[PDB]
């Protein structure tokens, strides 16, 4: 719970003016995750308070320094009916490190259909990514032996220092590490930190080169995500990814977020750069 | 051919300054705004960097009548990454924003998933067939032909072979910003296949919020491509549709996604 309540902190800006915040970093580039979550929670403030999050799109254009604030510039693009749409800027030291543009609607009643949550073994059978890790050796950026915010726990391992050749697709159930407070929006931060984890490595899995070895390049270009029902973290949550496609020293992958009664909670597209050296 | 004649010189735009442009219109539809602006952005990006990639919000209906400018920002120019972002006005207000990557050619990694068990295109009949039983500019052949008047209770998935009519420029860029135009076509109606209602239905609104797109693979738009929509879901008033595009031999070529407004009046 420590873990989790400095997470949150963090993802609480502090406003500057309307629209502009400053967020501090967790120190240990900063984690794509956690511009993308203080992203949500700056463009959110400018925004009335019934329109939640509905999608963003996001392009990681450098990256962050951790030892230094990040200012977020939230720019109002339109305000309509039903519809209201953001453009943040992080910034540092003067340059954009990230854009993300959001788009926020009236809740309201409608069409409802959605696919199948796949068939994977349940979250009490399996061990977490912190007690596996152990056995693991290491370069030093240990976000794998501390207590984590999110607890994460894979149907199947993947030692980030030796890939295996394995089919592009990747399930890990997920949940904060503490209870949340009642609030959707703060959930929504959350997750779309959540989000880019276990995400664009699946993209290796065929090509069986472990995402932290010597030499590889991997880095996020671009993360979007849509948030299509209201969902709670503190309990299990589904991440089914698949890479459809590398090309071009790319590697590109999707993912949908389930609840553990099988509602499609969030779907997510990202693009990254994947070079071995 | 005539009408692909005519969409090819719509989507080569009038130069009015460095990252400025003009368009004319054929209210609008979606991928022409599309096609335009990726025409914009890689006027301003080094000759060797294609896209790569690009996302995009649609703020307000773009009227058919009138032209649209569009204004391109500078991003970031990296080592082997450039990023524009597309602003298209009309009537003094954005009605569209896009924001595109553009890479170097470079050999990496390769896998892709596998295309759908669909008919081939061979044994098809075109859209403009089945309308029997004016020329369009991409010639499409659908798997399961849907009446915009009349919907059924239909599994969210739809399959449709397209291809250019006519022979096309040897220019990637030309065939990009036609299979940016394509994307548009046979997508967010998906997502209503699981409420029995066409489109253009009495007291149907629907209306694309974001479209964005992935160019994984060279391709050519004057041999068949297969557009595999499914719709994995919809809710608030909203439908959401994902995208893919294989050419004949199954190669996967582009990806896409979109929502968009799906409201019963
Ligand atoms: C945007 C991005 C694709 C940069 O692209 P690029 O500058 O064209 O980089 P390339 O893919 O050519 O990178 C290769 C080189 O760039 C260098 N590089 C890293 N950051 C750089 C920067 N800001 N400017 C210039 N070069 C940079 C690397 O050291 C690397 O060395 P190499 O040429 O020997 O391989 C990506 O690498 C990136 O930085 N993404 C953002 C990082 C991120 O996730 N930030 C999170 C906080 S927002
Ligand atoms: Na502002």
């Amino acid at each position: 719970s420590q873990a989790l309540e400095k997470l949150l902190d963090l993802l609480d800006l502090e406003k500057i003016e309307e629209g502009i915040f400053r967020g501090q970093s967790e120190d240990l580039q900063v984690f794509g995750g956690q511009v993308v979550g203080q992203a949500i929670y700056a463009a959110k403030q400018t925004v009335p308070a019934e329109r939640t999050v509905h999608s963003f799109h996001s392009y990681f254009l450098r990256p962050g320094d951790s030892s230094k604030p990040i200012i977020y510039d939230v720019e109002t693009l339109r305000d309509g009916n039903s519809f209201s749409a953001r453009r943040v800027s992080a910034i540092q030291n003067g340059k954009p490190i990230f854009y993300m543009t959001a788009s926020f609607q009236s809740q309201e009643e409608g069409f409802e259909h959605q696919n199948t949550m796949p068939d994977v073994p349940p979250p009490e059978g399996l061990m977490s990514e912190t007690d596996i890790a152990r056995q693991f050796p290491e370069k030093v950026r240990e976000k794998f032996i501390g207590p984590q915010p999110i607890e994460m726990r894979p149907v199947k391992f993947h030692n980030p220092l030796q890939g295996s050749v394995e089919e592009p697709n990747r399930y890990v159930w997920f949940r904060a590490n503490g209870k949340m407070p009642d609030d959707l929006r703060v959930h929504q931060y959350l997750l779309g930190y959540a989000s880019d984890f276990n995400f664009l490595p699946t993209a290796l899995q065929p090509h069986g080169i472990g995402f932290l070895e010597p030499g590889m390049q991997i880095a996020t270009i671009d993360h979007s995500m849509w948030f299509h029902r209201p969902f709670r973290l503190d309990d299990w949550l589904l991440y089914a990814v698949e890479s459809t496609s590398a090309s071009g020293a790319r590697g590109f992958v999707r993912g949908q977020i389930y609840n553990r009664e099988g509602v499609l909670v969030a779907s997510t597209v990202q693009e990254g750069v994947i070079r071995l050296h």
